[PDB]
């Protein structure tokens, strides 16, 4: 006299209270530590309600073999009496053939895909239905907890992310899809997750990044190839191939998306994240804080470099407590892969030095505070210390703002200022424990932030004598092109200068620096290391002064109304000025965006000659409401991949009738 007919788990209307209506509108996906309510509906009608109410348990049951011992299986009765905090289910409505039932679950819960079983005594048991776990960034109780709005709306909803690419002084923002949301992500995520047997830890957000990180890296290392290619859509695609081999692989040139896919993975499961982007990172040290750098007479670099380098940019940012921790290392974790296992290090252990906090303190310490050394290398063989410019690393440590399209600069979450009285205890501090474990010339060098592709740019070299007798230096200018993560591409040029020098005297020398007296192309992706060395009479010590430029592409300006309607045409107009020395040919545009268009669409335009001006426009109509973002690519035999994005929000229709 108590059969069940069926039970409808409402997906819709618990995805949109529990911030899961952008996975699905018809599976139930649910965070911890929250209410979420299913109908049940009975084939008879149910006679005496406090009775049937006595007769039935559900059961909650995540994994292969489920337990109570694991937090696993939980078996709960449906009463008002239940553990609002641990799994509970209480009736808020009834009819004679249906029950609404409140169903909690602990703030620590297991996450994962849960079966929902239910129980009538002297009877067997009864599936009612799927549904997953995920952790919850709105609940108070749960170590995922983020205070703002805001906050978990960037850093958790956000779909759209922005991924600072360039040089310090010169970022460019490369717009990225996460796809957190996308249908199949939450299932890829949870089965790369199931690799790690320690089940009764995924109730910890510590553990679960901790594993996903380590799976991501070793995944990174064995799909990413050896060196379009360059074609990026985002963090799904990657995340489909490292998990499935089909697909189009990446290459190293674009080995940095692995913080961008760590984010993807742990935004779907619950855990807010950021990915952050450090200029000039010493990779490679092992906490020891010096890098060698090593350049010819003419300032360049023989070989491939060293295995401690400074990257010209190099992470993923995770929001949690720290339980096992001393108390105050609540906040930004960063996830550090050790070539393996991970460990998720307190943003500020690495600001304090806190060198024995977590294993990884030092080596993320050493990432940006670390010092180079430059040696000259003679052909004589000999390997000679050089006076050299201070450079700097850990510049411009940048993410993408809360609420916007904006960089936000966090290096002050990271490191005190420079010279600044807290980085000298710091840096006392580390280098004591450390130890306890364990001329006449000057050169100034002043270059612009960016070279324009197939342009020209001014370079200026100061030189001051300093001695009270003239001098005959030599002054070796080379440029080189470098990869990301400082590998060596291509000698470009090279000028060797011969002055002399008055006693006591400034000489600025300019140098036209201009593409087409490059040796060969900068291979795609690279920066201009440029360098300047000078030598004078029998001194033995060489001024040197090195720079990253970036490489400037046209600017794809895209023109589109701030505010749409949905399901009313929108109007975007796309146009580029063709500022380089010969025509774009083979020219290719394509547009996409979540909520805007399906998939994406690419165009053919005509060549356009230098000095001239495309200007494509497309017609497309808005579907989905909220702030979406239309991103356009073009390429062309000059250049490739160059992209950019534009923000709409979609307003619903006004009612009417």
């Amino acid at each position: 006299a108590l059969g069940i007919k069926s039970c409808d788990f409402q997906a819709a209307r618990n995805n949109e209270e529990h911030h899961t209506k952008a996975l699905s509108s018809r599976r139930l996906f649910v965070r911890r530590g929250q209410p979420f309510t299913i109908i049940l509906y009975f084939r008879a009608p149910v006679r005496a309600f406090l009775p049937a109410l006595k007769k039935v348990a559900l059961t909650a049951q995540t994994g292969e073999q489920p337990s109570k011992i694991n937090r696993t299986q939980a078996t709960f009765p449906i009463s008002s009496l239940g553990d609002r905090k641990w799994w509970s289910a209480v009736v808020e409505e009834r009819d004679a053939q249906s029950w609404t039932i409140s169903v909690t679950t602990p703030a620590d819960a297991v996450i994962g895909h849960y079966s929902l079983l239910l129980q009538v005594s002297g009877r067997k048991q009864l599936l009612l239905g799927q549904f997953t776990l995920l952790f919850n960034p709105w609940n108070r109780e749960d170590a995922v907890f983020l205070k703002n709005e805001a906050q978990r709306m960037e850093y958790l909803l956000n779909q759209n992310g922005l991924i600072y690419l360039g040089t310090a002084d010169c970022i460019q923002a490369e717009s990225w899809d996460f796809g957190q949301f996308e249908g199949d992500v939450i299932d890829l995520s949870l089965r790369l997750l199931s690799k790690d047997k320690q089940v009764e830890k995924w109730s910890q957000p510590v553990h679960v990044a901790r594993v996903l990180g380590a799976l991501l890296h070793f995944l990174k290392e064995q799909r990413v190839l050896p060196t379009l290619l360059n074609k990026r859509r985002g963090s799904v695609p990657i995340l489909r191939q490292w998990l499935t081999g089909r697909g189009r692989p990446v290459y190293d040139g674009q080995a940095w998306v692995l913080a961008a896919v760590a984010c993807t993975v742990l935004r779907c499961l619950g855990i807010p994240a950021r990915v952050v982007t450090t200029f000039a990172s010493a990779q490679g040290t092992g906490g020891r804080l010096l890098i060698d750098e090593y350049y010819n007479e003419e300032g360049l670099q023989n070989g491939e470099g060293q295995r401690g380098r400074i990257w010209i940019f190099q992470s993923t940012e995770c929001w949690m407590t720290r339980p096992a921790l001393p108390q105050g290392y609540d906040g930004w974790q960063i996830l550090h892969p050790s070539a393996g296992s991970c460990d998720l290090v307190p943003v500020r252990a690495v600001k304090e030095g806190t060198l024995g906090l977590t294993p990884a303190v030092s080596d993320l310490f050493a990432a940006i505070n670390a010092s180079c050394v430059v040696w000259k290398c003679c052909e004589d063989g000999t390997l000679e210390l050089t006076d050299s410019n201070t450079k700097y690393v850990g510049n411009n440590i940048s993410t993408k703002g809360v609420g916007s399209d904006r960089c936000e600069d966090i290096t002050q979450n990271y490191k005190y200022p420079e010279g600044s009285l807290q980085e000298k205890e710091v840096l006392e501090r580390v280098e004591k424990e450390k130890m306890e474990r364990e001329s006449p010339l000057y050169l100034l060098l002043k270059a612009p932030s960016s070279l324009p592709l197939r342009g020209d740019a001014q370079i200026s070299v100061t030189l001051v004598n300093h001695s009270e007798q003239e001098k005959a230096v030599q002054l070796a200018i080379g440029v080189q092109a470098v990869h990301y993560n400082g590998v060596l591409a291509a000698k470009l040029w090279r000028k060797k200068l011969h002055l002399t020098l008055s006693a006591n005297l400034e000489k600025i020398i300019t140098i036209g620096l201009f593409f087409s007296n490059f040796e060969r192309n900068p291979p795609e992706n690279t920066f201009l290391r440029l360098t300047a060395m000078a030598t004078h009479s029998e001194s033995n010590l060489s001024c040197f002064a090195q720079e990253d430029i970036a490489i400037c592409r046209p600017h794809l300006a895209i023109k589109m109304p701030e505010k749409a309607e949905q399901y009313q045409p929108l109007t975007a107009s796309v146009s580029l000025q063709n500022s380089l020395d010969a025509p774009m040919e083979d020219c290719v545009i394509s547009i996409l965006g979540r909520g805007l268009i399906h998939r994406e669409r690419s165009y053919r335009f005509r060549s356009v000659w230098p000095e001239n001006t495309m200007c494509a426009k497309f017609q497309f109509t808005p579907t989905h409401v909220g702030l979406q973002r239309l991103t356009v690519e073009v390429d062309c035999n000059m250049f490739q991949n160059l992209t950019n994005y534009k923000s709409v929000t979609v307003v619903a229709p006004e009612l009417s009738a």
